[PDB]
């Protein structure tokens, strides 16, 4: 069977079934989508793509379930469960669009404020398209899987409950005596899953940021116990130090990289260029029908051909219709970027919703600063991007008596404003607008400097 | 003074002049060319591009020249010198095309067997285009540089002696009393330059290969000293183990990555697709004039727009006349690859030249086997690539000058990996059925036989 050499995980080997699923247009697509979006334009080492990250998650997810398999035969973990948990880890990110979180996190909301679209939903849709276009279902059977049950199981591990929306068991892929398997790839009960392990390590490796955490140690000690009358994955608390190091790494990646000031301004410049190209860029989908960037999400055949390449198709275009789009991308290249105006956050735990994003620049230009001013700005002059986001929420067990649980800065939304007008006159105006806007919505007063 | 955080070199300080050269569509271009070409399709970590590597090289150049000057001020290395060496470090890979070494190493020779192309030549042409397109010359004067001379010096460091020659000091950009500045960015004489330091480290990082060479130790202890009344960069005797480790690193990278079996087959597959796309892809150059992939090198404005993107343009294309090209890239994705047939070497024989690459599949198909088979094979069925290391076969360790801490001005007179410039020759077959492959091998063995290449070694 096939072996890959990975800079994070060393020699990792892939079941033939996994290799079939990988060697496919729908999967290979992920080589053309930057893991960190415009982060590459700030971090020269962050060139990595959703593809290698996804091999990694498929591997770790395999390591975890198999570890629990050898260490606790009573759980009844089959080879069939390992494959399914591997496929889920392998495919969890198929849904990601051009520049990852930029796409479903900002661009689709600005382009079509009325559609409810997430990269996870897209993962399930893109996975359905993958198996249907490449005849995977008989190959699954050939290797022991039961498609009319396991495909649910794989989709569920990726998007959460399918028949959702109480206390009952929502899942159809596996029964509640195997509830813990749903915690491997994506898990909201913790900030702990094999996805995070991979991209924490991987992003650290490519960013040049210290990684404190050792997943390999956690898999050897982890095991399943009973907690509040269910099955959960538990840690030996001689590893609480390891857990703290993980969260410290998570906080560093967020402060230094994900919430980086220039990296995020560039993400909004790329979106701006995409918005101004949306009418003109063509992506051929199913049947020969042509789509737009903002609409390609409704056809998996077209979405398959929708990647970071759209950046260069715009950069390199000659069509006078795409000149505006072209121009913004060029300003990125000369590094004449949008200028930073300021930051604020809602008080308190009211989160601005994706469907309202587009209305925010209008709101900001509509503010009336106390002192009337020199320059007037318009809605278009402003960018508003919304940036989103203890160890006692973890279950622990004891080495001697290895049985059941032995359990006895912020915030959730940054709002930043940039101005496209660059002179000191207009930039002074913008800040005045912004400060008022923050009052008019009772957000925290911006801090100067 | 911008600071860039790099995963190999940590904080990298960039002088305003370097930043101006970087924020350029000519330089930014290098973000869209993978360092290892099709290596990425075999090594999932090998996503890195020519851009960040080039930042690494400019930085290393700056470190070495600065350290030489601060330790020996009698060399009169000015800050003007350092910037020039940095810029050379920075722009040395500007001329690379799609998928790096695949472009000038195979595609251009296959598409236009008669042209003499080289990414080094490319870099010099792209450097000029970058300067003139971006008003760089005044910005150079702003910081003490002399554009006429210093642009000439930067080009010499990239491509070598520009107007030569049959025995006189061949450069024009700096006089011989600063000869040691030309051994920084590229040194063919002893295989030690800062370009290699960066991609040794960077490729190991991305491939998951251990790099046992510490470039930091080497800079700490490097000195200019006199060798045959010409001033050279010298290592300390005590450092010799680090140097061995640098040549072992180099060797592992070639054996494990650059000469990877499957990674090179995919290279010839991408090249095949370009060849079949070449009549149909258009790239707008200077004056709205249009170029092919194979002629974009003749116009730097069009070349600027020629990157790995061309892979995706072919892949996503709907034009009926790109169907064949599409097909080959689709087979890469499905991983139905050209099948491997065998390897040989021209040991003792004249080496294969790029001008003759195109004629080789016809030679292989014309090398009728002695036992007869029911399967006949044509030229179109064969791929043959010629893989070169190739620094041209010498021993570069025998050209390292050492010095002792007791007599730091005199170079010590002094009398480990195996090959440094071997030409490998591999054939693949486009048909995959087991009888066609049995045939392809028979043609291959015959070809080697009468070409007097080494006999292939039992599957
Ligand atoms: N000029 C340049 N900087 C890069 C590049 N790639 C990464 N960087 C990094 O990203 C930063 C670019 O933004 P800055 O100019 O430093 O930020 P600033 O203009 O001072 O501040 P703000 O207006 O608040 O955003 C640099 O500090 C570098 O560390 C590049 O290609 N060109
Ligand atoms: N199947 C597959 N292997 C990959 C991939 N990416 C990297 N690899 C690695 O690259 C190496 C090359 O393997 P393959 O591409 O499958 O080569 P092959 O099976 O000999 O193909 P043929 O020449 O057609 O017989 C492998 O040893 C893997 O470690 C991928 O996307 N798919
Ligand atoms: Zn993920
Ligand atoms: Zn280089």
């Amino acid at each position: 069977m096939k072996v890959i050499n990975d800079p994070i995980h060393g020699h990792i080997e892939l079941h033939p079934l996994l290799v079939r699923i990988i060697d496919t247009p729908q999967f290979q697509r992920l080589r053309y989508i930057k893991q960190l979006g415009g982060g590459y334009y700030v971090f020269p080492g962050a060139s990595h793509n959703r593809f290698e990250h996804s091999l990694g998650v498929g591997y770790l997810a395999g390591c975890l379930v198999h570890a629990l398999g050898e260490k606790q035969p009573e759980l009844q973990i089959s080879e069939r469960d390992v494959l399914c948990v591997q496929i889920a880890g392998l495919c969890h990110d198929l849904g990601h669009g051009p520049f990852s979180h930029m796409f479903d996190g900002r661009f689709i909301p600005l382009a079509r404020p009325e559609v409810k679209w997430t990269h996870e939903q897209g993962s399930v849709m893109m996975f359905e398209h993958l198996i249907n276009s490449n005849g995977i279902k008989p190959v699954m059977e050939q290797y022991g899987l039961i498609p009319e049950e396991d495909i649910y199981f794989i989709k569920e591990q990726i998007v959460g409950p399918l028949e959702s929306p109480d206390s009952l068991w929502p899942y159809k892929g596996r029964p509640e005596n195997k509830s813990f398997l749903y915690e491997i790839v994506s898990n909201k009960r913790n900030g702990i899953d094999v996805d995070k392990w991979d991209y924490f390590a991987r992003d650290c490796h490519h960013l040049g940021i210290q990684n404190n955490f050792d997943y390999k140690r956690f898999i050897k000690f982890a095991r399943v116990c009973e907690v509040d009358n269910e099955l959960r994955i538990c840690a030996r608390d001689k590893e609480v130090g390891n857990l703290y190091d993980m969260f410290h790494t998570r906080n560093s990646l967020h402060r230094r990289a994900y919430q980086h000031k220039v990296g995020n301004i560039i993400d909004t410049m790329i979106t701006d260029a995409f918005l101004k190209a949306d009418d003109y860029i063509e992506i051929t989908g199913a049947g020969g029908k042509k789509y737009r960037i903002s609409t390609a999400i409704d056809d998996m055949e077209a979405y398959t051909k929708l990647t970071d390449n759209i950046f260069l198709e715009i950069l390199y275009s000659t069509d006078p219709k795409l000149k505006d789009a072209r121009e913004i991308l060029k300003q990125i290249e000369y590094r004449n970027l949008f200028k930073y105006v300021g930051e604020t956050q809602p008080t308190g735990q009211i989160k601005i919703k994706r469907e309202d994003y587009e209305s925010l620049p209008k709101e900001v230009a509509s503010a009336k600063p106390k002192v009337l001013l020199d320059v007037k700005l318009k809605a278009e002059d402003f960018i508003v991007d919304v940036i989103n986001m203890p160890i006692d929420h973890v279950s622990f067990y004891c080495k001697t008596a290895p049985n059941r649980a032995i359990r006895i800065k912020f915030a959730e939304q940054l709002i930043r404003v940039y101005c496209k007008k660059v002179d000191r006159k207009s930039l002074y105006a913008a800040r005045q607008y912004f400060v008022q806007w923050c009052a008019d919505r009772n957000f925290t007063k911006p801090q100067d400097g």
